[PDB]
């Protein structure tokens, strides 16, 4: 099912012409521009690279490991550039210098929609849709061209940008660069399914949770869980919890759902069956690849770079 338009081949062949007019990569090269902050690993910066011109983010995450361990993940994350999709972020290269791992990539200047979400204050249904769209065509493509799944679906970890692209990053690629990283960062397991948090079966279905949760975070403008009482719901459209206890809540209490009236049955429905607690009865991509939400949705002719650009104030 994953086929492609004219301007998304445009892009994508654009996009590895400006690639390989680059070459090697070394610290020197790089010239910062900002800070686009923390970061699942490290510090992400908006910078330069000086030769070709070219704009790019570097993920620098500080790890004084030994010269063993650091060229094992670089020969893992080469397999990024075989990577060609305008719903997976662009890779560049990885290398090694004094002290960190740099991870070089497409440059988003619409940013995370964690950033977009405390910018809007809740995203519009009609835009979740094109968002839906999105990271299940990209997680289609995780499964098939590189037989690997997310393992991090979260606001903070979909793209966005003026283009009206929307992209995922920080996905397990390099077995080895998780492994070292048991210390070291530890991304936040609010967004993993009831069952990850069991150490039970966990295929693409816990992308799937992790989807609908993030759906349902942007829809309302708040983490789902817990559920609020219907005062924060006047107070929200009118019509102190800690990380150990919220992870129990979530595999022991019912799942949260959209409320009601506000938001059309469709999506409801949709997020409905991107939350059921049970993987099994859970719905799977092909499923909701075709669900009434998705193919509305892509019948519609939203203005994505339009809404953004107002949005984050772009420019
Ligand atoms: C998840 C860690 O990556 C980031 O925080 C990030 C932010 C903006 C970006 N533009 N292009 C790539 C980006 C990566």
């Amino acid at each position: 099912e994953l086929e492609l338009d004219e301007q998304q081949r445009k892009r994508l062949e654009a996009f590895l012409t400006q690639k390989q007019k680059v070459g090697e990569l070394k610290d020197d090269d790089f010239e910062k521009i900002s800070e686009l902050g923390a970061g699942n690993g490290g510090v992400v910066f908006k910078v330069s690279h000086k030769p070709s011109g070219l704009v790019m983010a570097r993920k620098l995450i500080h790890l004084e490991i030994k010269p063993a361990i650091r060229n094992q993940i670089i020969r893992e994350l080469q397999v990024l550039h075989e990577c060609n999709s305008p719903y997976i972020v662009g890779f560049y290269g990885a290398f090694y210098s004094d002290g960190e791992i740099s991870i070089c990539m497409e440059h988003m200047d619409g940013g995370s929609l964690d950033q977009v979400l405390k910018k809007a204050g809740r995203i519009p249904e009609q835009i979740l849709g094109k968002v839906s769209i999105a990271v299940i065509k990209g997680l289609t493509y995780l499964r098939e061209k590189h037989k690997i799944m997310h393992r991090d679906v979260k606001p903070s970890n979909i793209l966005v940008n003026s283009r009206g692209e929307i992209k995922l990053c920080d996905f397990g690629v390099s077995g080895q660069l998780i492994d070292s990283m048991a210390n070291s960062f530890v991304g936040t397991r609010s967004y993993m399914s009831p069952e990850r948090l069991q150490g039970t079966h966990y295929s693409v279905q816990s992308d799937i949770w992790s989807m609908g949760l993030s759906l349902v975070e942007m829809a309302v403008g708040r983490y789902p869980i817990p559920p609020p009482d219907a005062k924060e719901l006047e107070l929200m459209f009118g019509c102190p919890m800690a990380i150990f206890e919220l992870l129990d809540y979530i595999v022991n209490e019912p799942p949260p759902k959209l409320p009601s009236g506000v938001f059309s049955l469709e999506f409801q429905d949709f997020v409905n069956k991107c939350l059921i607690k049970n993987p099994a009865e859970r719905a799977d991509l092909k499923q909701l690849m075709v669900h009434a939400f998705i193919k509305r949705s892509d019948a519609e002719e939203v203005d994505f770079a339009g809404w953004l650009c107002s949005t984050i104030g772009l420019n």
